[PDB]
């Protein structure tokens, strides 16, 4: 288990800004946030070769405990065995997500938080700065 | 309370680098580290005007619980409304906290912890950046 981080207060609009190392081996890293870690607004986890899936961008919520229903983006700016930061902020519609490579995505923002308060990171990615625009 | 960060896996001869924003209307600031909230290997607290001190750090340990012996340093290279880096490692016998326009101390590793896992920020101070190398 990587960082976890609480007491976040992230606002909307406000950018969330994590850079860490992919591990060489890298299979699959993870960037939870939310209010903790039964509600997230945000399961970020990009799989290198993990659950039969390769190079995709798996992102889902989790609601009082309950996994929602699972997203997949089309893009995968990571590599194995390199430097990369994902930058993220909301508001009450989405979540926007800008990775590596100029790639932006939404997520739809299924929970009703007024801040963003929780942080944790998981996997094969060393988190190396956090900032809190 | 600030941020509140765990797992963070500091190991000594890593640097951690903390920026942020000292209040305009400062009193009291405090950045406590350590294996957990009742186990702290360094309470850092710059005082402006707080607890009997005026431009004064202090410094203490708490171990299960239980506060330790204040230690109060000779130096204060902080200013309200102004923003400000601090860089802590640390080693068997001490850590080294580096300050603002040079200047550092040392305060006893009390506990010899081999390891910090816990961060948290409290009072006129908002963290920006959390950094390690
Ligand atoms: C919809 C059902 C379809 O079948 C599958 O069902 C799986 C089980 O629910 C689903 O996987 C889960 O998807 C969730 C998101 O929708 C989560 O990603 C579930 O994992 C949660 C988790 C695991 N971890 C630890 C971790 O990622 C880790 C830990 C150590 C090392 C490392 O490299 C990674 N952290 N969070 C993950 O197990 C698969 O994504 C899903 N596949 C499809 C195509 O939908
Ligand atoms: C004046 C005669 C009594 O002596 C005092 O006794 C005090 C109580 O024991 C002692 O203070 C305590 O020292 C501890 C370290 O030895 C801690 O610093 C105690 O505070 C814990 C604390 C508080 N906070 C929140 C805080 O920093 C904050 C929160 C909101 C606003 C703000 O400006 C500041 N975080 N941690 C702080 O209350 C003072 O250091 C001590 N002072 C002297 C000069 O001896």
């Amino acid at each position: 288990c990587g960082l976890v981080a609480s007491n976040l207060n992230l606002k909307p609009g406000e950018c969330l800004r994590v850079r860490g190392e992919v591990a060489p081996d890298a299979k699959s890293f993870v960037l939870n946030l939310g209010k903790d870690s039964n509600n997230l607004c945000l399961h970020f986890n990009p799989r290198f070769n993990a659950h039969g899936d390769a190079n995709t961008i798996v992102c889902n919520s989790k609601d009082g405990g309950a996994w929602g229903t699972e997203q997949r983006e089309a893009v995968f700016p990571f590599q194995p065995g390199s430097v990369a930061e994902v930058c993220i902020t909301f508001d009450q519609a989405n979540l926007t997500v800008k990775l590596p490579d100029g790639y932006e995505f939404k997520f739809p923002n299924r929970l009703n938080l007024e801040a963003i308060n929780y942080m944790a990171a998981d996997g094969d990615f060393k988190i190396k700065c956090v900032a809190f625009d």
